[PDB]
């Protein structure tokens, strides 16, 4: 990638210093801390300024990788992102794991308009550690699960539609908090937006043939 083209959101947020709002506990990679979510509310913000770079790198790629772990509760419904407007409530963007429906939700607000499409088949509310790799440019989505599992959806509009300038002035980005009632359940580790890269890449490096 180039420069600030790798962000580890719970790094950005400092939550593995803080102590409140999740326990660290071990995941799959053996490097890094994994966080099982305790209250979401408690877990801090992403800063506005490393918000700001995120934005910026996903307007130039009109994209994004989003990689993570998670081990998620059964039957659950968990958002693993979400984008908050700083107050005039509501979000702007989110990432859930739907274990209700079997789906990965990708919400996108424009213009007070909320526009929603599921991947389906992406039953990630497992008792398991899975991995995912979702890749967004444009208005598609194709999500990775683990290595042999590929689903797609489109949007209704396109990913920078959402990503404007000073997006930070008017939302910022929490981490395993949604909203209402759809705070991530369960562990996560390594939920990080990674730019320059396709999927292909991050597969190959993660040991898939």
């Amino acid at each position: 990638g180039g420069d600030n083209s790798v962000f580890d959101i719970f790094e950005l947020t400092g939550a593995a210093r803080k102590g409140s709002g999740r326990r660290l506990v071990k995941g799959p990679d053996p490097s890094s801390p994994a966080f099982r979510i305790e209250d979401a509310n408690l877990i801090p913000p992403v800063p506005d300024d490393k918000f700001q770079d995120l934005v910026d790198a996903v307007r130039t790629e009109k994209g994004f990788l989003l990689l993570a772990s998670l081990r998620q509760m059964k039957k659950t419904r968990g958002t693993l992102l979400a984008l908050e407007r700083k107050d005039h409530s509501g979000q702007v963007f989110s990432v859930v794991s739907n274990g209700k429906a079997g789906t990965l939700d990708l919400s996108l607000t424009v213009q007070g308009k909320q526009h929603v499409v599921s991947v389906e088949e992406a039953l990630l509310a497992t008792g398991q550690w899975k991995s995912i790799t979702l890749f967004v440019q444009e208005d598609r989505a194709q999500l990775y699960i683990d290595c042999e599992k590929m689903e797609n959806a489109e949007l209704d509009v396109p990913i920078q539609s959402v990503f404007t300038r000073d997006l930070a002035s008017i939302a910022r980005l929490r981490i395993a908090k949604g909203g209402v009632n759809d705070n991530f359940q369960g562990v996560l580790q390594n939920v990080r937006f990674v730019f320059g890269t396709t999927p292909e890449d991050i597969l190959r490096n993660k040991g898939c043939s």
